């Protein structure tokens, strides 16, 4: 059901990613190197501005085209960490700003994230507030026209390279859910303390440090939405995050399937291609079923959000399905290749290491299941 | 993405099935009773004529509407055996006749199946030719204007009540695939021998006897397609069968999900509803994920066939997914209800017994996997 | 690790079951007929007396030999309902009586259950006390030397044919878990009301009616253990039940594996035996792995109980594993046979229907998981 | 069923591993450092000599004690790569030498491997002969009292540090299976070329380079067994390898279970410990079931090999079960910990990376399934 414009644009995205995004991935993964050159090239192409209206220097593309192009990006670009870093910037930072920001807030910050080279971070999670986000301890005390922010935020994607921080704090912890408020703090604000990026299994080309706020002053002008709107901002941010952060992962799944079919047809054992044995062929049949199901979950959310509908249930189902489908297909691709798929220089192992992250960011598999159960009535 | 006409027609199908299809299903399943009254009422409604053009007395509905209305029928009608019996008549008999039949063959036989109360059977499988259907032994020898048919066909859905038989035979077994030819034989033709309907686990309200042909004479005018076209006719009829026979099963899955949510909310243990325990709620979360995936496989095939595309791969993926998804969801519905779900009077047990059949008719799960692997290039 | 005596005795059990237990199983399952003739022959052989001391007319066999012989019984006897009915009588009735009964209680009832043709029932479960068994509503009011019992017990295996009833009641519901008490009530005691046996999916050759107590008088002499000991009696009964009710199911699993290997080697398709296709062969590989794991869980509990140890965790792990392993292997046996495995006259379908019951009696799969989690410290 | 001396010896093994095997595992894994100091300490303790008779400087333990002590080593030692490197040396090199070697071959080489600090490698696999091991191309041409070896062996565990090489070659490729012969070649023999150790996902503390033989001369005295015995030697080598290489992995599984229980009880969310949520507690119930099953498969093989029985089927079942059980339990341990389990410094991520290797060494999961199917008669 994709038109000529959509086929050609995705084909243009794949070609761009295959030609002008080449990196020494074995080295960048091992050494934990974020590709700033590739981020800059993607922004020049328009990746960041894809769901953003043209009045804020965006590309003003429809959601279905944005999701289709992202899938193309995932297929063409092997750097999964870069893809994750950009999606965090787009869906968890640019989107809530576009929806809840005032005309002056949007006119100042959106063109910068869009075209300017400014990077954004979403800092909401805390050591005792991961799954239980509502139980945030980061307080924001009003002092006339300003706010004094104090707290600790662990896991802040892009933190060490971010120019603007989207922070979820509370005006009063007694209020609970009703006390949650969002603040936009620029990089190098006195009181904003960052750690060195934390070492992890995969997504090593994406910088994830810790953040600490020690009497961090912010004007009431940089507060996103009214006092107490923080919950509505977070729930809206998760809708875009859960449903779209894994759009490119579907593309990666398509690349691994074609690579595995090629190997199952090429590699021979017992006088025949490995794919001639049903135990090998079935792994590719399972990879195919998962890929088509992932596309279905992605395109339903994309359609719903384009038709201005509330799709938290659909985004949760998409994130739960695609994250697990991705890990499983990666595991099977390594199996098809045998011992060869376990070697560093093959690069299939990195794919699995990166895939696991998706089971933790945007919420755990168990959280999505709890969210789905609530929507069923339970 | 369904229009007002589609929502209203499916709602009309559910209401019709809930009001005018009421049967003593515990009794009819136990005693193996085929509901002729309900078959007649469905034909009066237009079920049989749904994919048939209005010129042959059909409804001339588009495939996507036909599939949506079928999902509605499955939700509203509890008689899974009747649903299977009708889908076998529509997709494996009416469809190949509409596609490969001459104007005179269609004008004679199609209006009868639509509105005449004529029932059709598809007899292709044999004791030594189930999965290996190309290895058919049923021979057809030409004698001027006629053909003398000899063979044995096991598993003939609707056989004991059919008025017209769609038979897959061979002109010369040496030719193999190129020798396969189809014949339309009317009920009670000298040489057409039927057994008593065979007793099975589920689908007990659908008559499945054995067939024997002892020098069965048939005119060359009643031969569907040219000599050797039988393979093309079978492959076409599988495409429609695999993709659409389980359209109603998706509806049944929707009914059991809502029935299980109601029970998980109603039934209490340890001072709370069972659905408050995550091990119970997760079974409903799995039922929800499977239901949405089943809809996706069904609607892709429906779209493709409507847009006149060859969808054997998509029909095989749909039949493989939906048949297993149904059995699994049926098993979980019994689990949610506990020992209560194991009792005859609850009716959830019959649902599982009926669901298993889907793993054997239209081809086994293993056959679909082999078919998918071939389409992948293995 | 089995000696000559153990090999020969099991071989003697198989031969006995294969020669003198022959029944019209298709008919008895369809018509719901309990085989009293086979129950009598098993008692004459000594089955019921296997874990019982010779002084109470038992066989005085060690647990490991008892479990090995019961596996042999499961392999040789096709009537799964009879096997379930006998195991309920042995483990849930004879065992708590042997452990908690006084000399006079043992001397009177045990020889009768062993060789007297007396059948016993275990009535503990209630409509609002299934999984939450401690929340029993059946009250027992003391009136000098007697007790007045009032309540309702659903699912009472052997109820319609039992001579002695093992009833779990409460002296005071305010005490809860500390108020539980066990009573032995003889058949046809004024106030003991039984329903017709309830119709179910499988285990149709085992009678499971409902029980109602309306001012049922019982002597303090027929009270098993002291007041408040009911919990200890139930927990002890569950150890023997969970760990040994499925000992014969392991034997049934061995029979279906060899039956399926024979079919996979005999039945041919595409010019070779079906077992030559890896998707068919893998089902038997899975059946083999499950059979060996089931033996391991069964023999661990048998050893522990033989060495007078508390094995509730091990019995729960055995019942959870074996019940699910049995259902899964039954489904695969039907799959290997194709449409043939779905027919009533084949008998593989009945196996699956019987196997499901194991997921509900002796506690549900979810309950076992909860029990295991508590033992782990969670 | 373990006695006081077996409990005490395993406890002594755990204490030794916990106190005198401490390494900078995050660094060694990242930098690919083999711990020679820990290998030396293990040999001083007697690890290598455990299944070796005291005559050849061994410890002469019974297999059941050896397996129990290896389980203890896996629990106490976190360096999975060292454990794999040692098990490769014991089971694939020392064991075939003990069984097939002459008195002079055993007297010279066994005391060295056992107590001399000599390391051994098993080189059988080739680029065109992995699963299809019979199709070896490495030729051995006789020249009176010597043999000229030519070929290429990929994946040679311990190759870069080995003093003795166990090589599988062919006297005549036309003979196939009947032409297979084993040779013992000492390190630095002209013609023995080794590559740099290959970089892989996990097991990074174990050196796995490639090997090339260019007119490598070896005496007929250093030929293990007679000409054509190579298959019997390999299949005997696979019995010990498959059944005992994963004995320590069972210990690792026990460590991760206790570590995960501690975290599920300690870590709190939504006002309670995470283990109070059934989706978390079930991962630990599954970890428990898998651990007990792994112990059962390990102890069956250990018993059979102690009682001098052919256990290739049992070793294949053990390898297939344990390797998959290990990967799954590692994945779940990371899930229980959330994002915390994905960090390098947590060390759970390395456990999973190491676990995957087990699905490729000693044969792939698919190969074991094929081996099991052959034993069943398919
Ligand atoms: C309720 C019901 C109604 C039916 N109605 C009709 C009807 O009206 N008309 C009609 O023509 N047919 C009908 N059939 C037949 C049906 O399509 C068969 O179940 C199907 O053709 C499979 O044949 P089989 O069961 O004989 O199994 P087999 O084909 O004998 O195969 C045996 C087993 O081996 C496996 N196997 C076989 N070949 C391969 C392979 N190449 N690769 C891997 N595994 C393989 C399969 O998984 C199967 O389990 C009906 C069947 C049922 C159950
Ligand atoms: C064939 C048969 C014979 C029987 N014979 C006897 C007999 O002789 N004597 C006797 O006393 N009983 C007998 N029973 C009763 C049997 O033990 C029950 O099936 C069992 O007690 C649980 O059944 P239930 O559905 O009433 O549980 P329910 O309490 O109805 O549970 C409903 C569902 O919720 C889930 N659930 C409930 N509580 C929890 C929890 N805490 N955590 C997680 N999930 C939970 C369960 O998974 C279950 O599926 C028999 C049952 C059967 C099927
Ligand atoms: C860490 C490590 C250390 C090793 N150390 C040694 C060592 O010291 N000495 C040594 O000799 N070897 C060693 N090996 C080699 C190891 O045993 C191989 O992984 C194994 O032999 C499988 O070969 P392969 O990976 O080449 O895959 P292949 O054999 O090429 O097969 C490719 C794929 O096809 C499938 N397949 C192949 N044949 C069949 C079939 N008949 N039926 C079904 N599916 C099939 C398999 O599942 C596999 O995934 C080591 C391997 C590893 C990973
Ligand atoms: C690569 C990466 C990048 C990230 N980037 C960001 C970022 O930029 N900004 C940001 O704000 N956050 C970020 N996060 C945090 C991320 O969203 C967390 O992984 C998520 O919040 C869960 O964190 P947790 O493991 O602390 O959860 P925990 O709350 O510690 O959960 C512990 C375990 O218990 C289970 N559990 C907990 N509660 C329940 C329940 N109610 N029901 C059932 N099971 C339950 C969960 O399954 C989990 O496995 C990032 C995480 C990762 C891994």
């Amino acid at each position: 059901a994709w038109n000529s414009q959509q086929i050609q644009f995705r084909k243009k995205v794949i070609q761009f990613a295959q030609q002008s995004l080449i990196s020494d991935l074995i080295k960048n993964d091992k050494e934990e190197i974020f590709n700033r050159d590739a981020w800059q090239k993607c922004s020049e192409f328009g990746v960041h501005g894809w769901p953003i209206p043209a009045r804020y220097g965006g590309q003003e593309l429809d959601i279905l085209t944005t999701a289709y192009a992202l899938q193309g990006l995932g297929y063409g670009c092997k750097d999964n960490g870069l893809i994750f870093a950009m999606n965090a910037h787009i869906w968890a930072c640019e989107m809530p700003l576009l929806t809840f920001g005032t005309e002056e807030q949007k006119e100042k910050y959106l063109p910068l994230l869009c075209r300017g080279g400014w990077i954004a971070s979403h800092a909401a999670t805390e050591p005792q507030a991961g799954s239980d986000i509502y139980s945030l301890k980061t307080t924001a005390q009003k002092d006339g026209d300003k706010y004094i922010l104090n707290g600790y935020k662990h896991y802040v994607t892009n933190g060490t390279i971010a120019d603007l921080f989207i922070i979820f704090a509370t005006i009063d912890p007694s209020l609970g859910k009703e006390g949650l408020t969002t603040f936009m703090i620029e990089k190098d604000t006195p009181g904003l303390i960052l750690s060195k990026p934390i070492s992890k299994m995969g997504m090593r080309t994406a910088e994830v440090p810790e953040l600490r706020l020690e009497n961090c002053e912010v004007s009431a002008a940089n507060r996103l939405g009214e006092e107490g709107t923080g919950l509505a901002i977070f729930n809206h941010s998760m809708e875009w995050e859960r449903g779209f952060i894994l759009a490119a992962a579907v593309g990666t799944m398509e690349r691994l399937l074609e690579q595995s079919i090629r190997y199952a047809r090429s590699h021979k054992q017992f006088g025949q291609a490995i794919g001639k044995f049903q135990l090998v062929a079935n792994k590719l049949v399972e990879m195919k079923l998962r890929l088509e199901n992932a596309k279905a979950y992605l395109y339903k959310v994309a359609w719903m959000k384009e038709n201005k509908q509330m799709a938290l249930l659909e985004a949760s189902m998409a994130n739960l399905y695609i994250s697990e489908a991705w890990v499983q297909s990666c595991l099977e691709a390594i199996e098809i290749h045998g011992a060869y798929g376990y070697l560093t220089n093959t690069e299939l192992e990195r794919e699995l290491r990166d895939a696991i992250a998706s089971k933790f960011y945007s919420g755990t598999s168990e959280i999505q299941r709890v969210v789905i159960a609530k929507f069923l009535g339970l």
